[PDB]
């Protein structure tokens, strides 16, 4: 049972591998987090294909990394 596993299909509602890392940002702002800014220019880490999707070792290595992001994020998973 792992927690990054239910924010991870949150947002995959399409039934894909993968989920829009350009949409979670934005969408972040609903959130209510006030770091939809840094989060943007984070989530550009985790993304090695520069695209607009992210697979679970992508969205992952967020929390790995321990940004500061995901930490408060998952806190409301
Ligand atoms: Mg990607």
């Amino acid at each position: 049972a792992d927690d990054m596993e239910r924010i991870f299909k949150r947002f995959d509602t399409n039934g894909d591998g993968k989920i829009s890392l350009s949409e979670l940002t934005d969408a972040l702002r609903t959130l209510g987090s006030t770091s939809a800014d840094e989060v943007q220019r984070m989530m550009a880490e985790i993304d090695t294909d520069g695209d607009g999707f992210i697979d679970f070792n992508e969205f992952i290595s967020f929390c790995n990394a321990n940004p500061g992001l995901m930490k408060d994020v998952a806190k409301v998973f």
